[PDB]
């Protein structure tokens, strides 16, 4: 089977089942959404809210970005340099690490989540407690015999949409729904056994590395945003399209520095060369090449995008300032998760040429106001926004709030199993964490938010203890 | 015409002359040379020694570096308050001076150098004892009625390569000769009457003041290394290509420092700008402009490159120990002669952040080991270098002695006319330079003073006494 599917290359037929239409989400009270509020993303035809086009069509616009023109490559010289410079830090960083068992590697996988090509199964339904069986255990233990001889198995991608609460013109107007991959569980058990060490002494380092995977803001937050209030100039580009728009090559930098500090070169290499060559993502009728973009489906994914995109901020200021890397990196502070980055500096950037090398790339940066025109730089690291939470500071200390939307959103809708109306309401812990992000707020929306748990409450379970706005907030700020 | 020469813009043609191909230094006897010993520079296309490139190929590898990107400015409140702090520094210690004459300012000049554009001829060919006359005559004449008109005129710089003894593993390895900028007769005396006061009076203080231009080492070293001993920690950054690295806004706050304190501030003024403007290098073939970098070829830039190195210095340790640099500097003892320099703190200074700090401003420190990494700091005096010479100490007091290596080097060469084969033994007959080495000789013991006494006499019976070793100390160290 040969042909191009939406742009992309065809590479054979398609064992991926049909995409959901359902969602998890579920109305807290029968009573009439507040106007403007947002909504479960589209489901199908079988949505009753709207007449749209079939889930194929929106996935298709969702692949749409991968067959996009790349941007250019920086440097060859300043990428070497911030390639080095990067791997020199963490080597003085790092913790060396034993290598990861097959039972360990199990062990680390979500039994909540499909296991990909070729049962598209949930994990947990062939999970003993100790190790795996049946057919997913023959897929773990051949990916396990391969992965120790150091023999290549081609990755096969599972393509779907993200269930998730979108903006209310996301279904009214026009549609769109996030695109997730999946990955297989062979290639998970792999990159699992490969790069579960490096991702384990990169957390045990989440503060003094720029990588934050692993972080919790209500702990180690503050201290990681005294870190970044330490210097003079604050700025977050907040890309647009992070995973569509990469190149393979800065993925490839990454990943050899992830195989270098890894303590199984050899296998983290065959790993990491599968896992970077021409991906098969499956989209149900076929199983397509995509070959560039990032894929967004392994465990440890994360990792390597949030260094990908430690690469090309240092490159980008390497280009900016002239001046080498580690001087950078000695006068700034950055914070990356993935898409989502934080960085302070002091040195004095000319954000015009910042942007424009930024977009020289292939990147998509964008300003608050959504116009066009550089980026903005700020004295103050107030008002930043990290892990959907603003970065706030007061005479206790420096902190991170989530928004106000969030906390209304999380009131209005709660997760339960897989239903067609997400108007139904759930005749059936979070509330509490509310109250708590809530607390943030002052004693106003903590006092609103505290009604409307109250009032929850007592129409369902069983009653709530509603503290003073005092002892919450004493909680979550110092525990 | 138009283009790129060097990586810099082209302005015009050239109409300067050859590049020398001959050289000042002789051999002192027919003698085989030592193994290892330095040889006069790379002579081109007729050296007999080699055959290597062209010297025009040399020039354009020397000039490379000016094109290459500056490095940060330092903060601008750090510069500011630094800048602030030198000029009232400089105001409480130098003497007001008068206005300088043409006559005076026609005086000071070297009559044993180039006259540079248009005439590339020796001034002493049109000098009376007095005044200038004829073609040199009309063009001090003209650079002197726009002096005092205040009137602006562009210097023309003319490019040359330096002839000197060095390694050689820069003749017979990686061939290099030292770029040397001339400056124009006209923008010679323009400079020498606008800041002929401002360097006199700098000079008399050259013990008081960090800008130790004009100092003798006989004299007035053993003072200024006492009051550098007063103190707990010494460092010598030893740079390299220091004038290639400056930038010019160093430059401009240096020269308004010398313009404010200037007799005529407006005459400076311009001056000062025509000065520091995009600079018109004459490489033979184009006149280029060079934007940044140094151009060393007025009288005195000495001071100007020194008062840039000043500034440098005290943004660094201001950057690094962030205490008011009036308290740096009545906590530091400086020694700045141009790209050489001896710094010496109480300070507990950290040096990992000063040499970033150095480096980040485009600077090139170096070690003495000559390997990369932060800057040694020592908790003595002895062993820095200074205008060639070591630091040395002992019950006497301080003083700075030669090394063996460059007397054994002044004993085999001698300087005369310009010849082609460096190793024409000179039959001229050198007494002065012959008691300066035997004076050099005696602060290294009586065992190498007997060696180098057998030396000059073997070599003195060839031509044209050796005094007891007690008495020639004395002369050299309290004459």
């Amino acid at each position: 089977p040969s042909g191009t599917y939406a742009g992309l290359p065809i590479a054979d037929y398609g064992d991926a089942p049909p995409l959901s239409t359902k969602t998890m989400f579920w109305r807290t009270s029968p009573e009439k959404l507040p106007p403007g509020a947002w909504e479960p993303a589209y489901l199908g035809s079988k949505d009753e809210r709207v007449d749209g086009p079939s889930l194929q069509q929106v996935m298709r616009d969702q692949l749409k970005p991968y067959s996009e023109p790349r941007g250019l490559l920086p440097p060859q010289e300043i990428l070497d340099a911030v390639c080095d410079a990067i791997e020199n830090r963490l080597e003085n960083t790092l913790e060396p690490q034993k290598p990861w068992t097959f039972k360990k590697a199990c062990e680390s996988l979500d039994k909540n989540t499909s296991s990909g090509y070729p049962y598209h199964k949930q994990k947990s339904k062939d999970w003993t407690g100790s190790a795996f069986i049946g057919d997913l255990g023959d897929q773990a233990t051949h990916a396990n015999n391969m992965y120790e001889m150091g023999k290549s198995m081609r990755p096969i991608y599972t393509a779907a949409l993200k269930d998730e609460l979108v903006k209310p013109d996301k279904i009214y107007g026009k549609i769109k729904k996030r695109l997730l991959w999946g990955s297989d569980l062979g290639t998970m058990i792999r990159a699992a056994r490969a790069f579960g060490p490096f991702c384990d002494a990169l957390k045990e380092t989440c503060i003094f590395n720029p990588i934050r995977v692993g972080m919790s803001m209500n702990e180690d937050g503050p201290f990681i945003f005294a870190r970044h209030a330490n210097f003079r100039y604050h700025m977050d580009a907040d890309y647009t399209r992070w995973d569509s728009t990469q190149q393979r090559a800065i993925l490839k930098r990454a990943g050899d520095i992830m195989v270098r500090l890894s303590p199984e070169p050899d296998l983290a290499r065959v790993v990491m060369d599968d896992l970077l060559a021409p991906s098969l993502l499956d989209v149900g009728d076929y199983k397509i090449v995509v070959e560039e973009g990032l894929p967004s489906g392994c465990p440890c994914t994360t990792q390597l995008n949030s260094l990908a995109h430690w690469i090309l901020t240092l490159c980008a200021m390497v280009e900016v300032t002239r001046v080498d890397p580690d001087i950078v990196m000695q006068e700034s502070e950055f914070s990356f998760y993935g898409d989502d980055e934080v960085v302070s500096t002091n040195l004095e950037l000319d954000m015009v040429k910042y942007t424009m090398a930024l977009r020289r790339y292939g990147l998509l940066p964008t300003r608050a106001d959504k116009e066009e025109g550089p980026l903005e730089r700020r004295q103050t690291l107030q008002g930043i926004s990290f892990l959907r939470r603003a970065i706030v500071g007061d005479q206790f200390g420096w902190y991170g709030r989530l928004d106000r939307a969030s906390i209304d959103r999380q009131l209005l809708w709660t997760k339960g199993p897989n239903h067609q109306n997400p108007f139904e309401t759930l005749p059936g812990s979070q509330l509490m964490a509310l109250l708590g992000e809530a607390a943030m707020h002052g004693e106003k929306y903590y006092r609103t938010v505290a009604s409307r748990v109250s009032k929850e409450a007592a129409q369902s379970g069983i009653e709530m203890v509603v503290p003073r706005h005092r002892s919450v907030l004493r909680w979550v700020r110092f525990g």
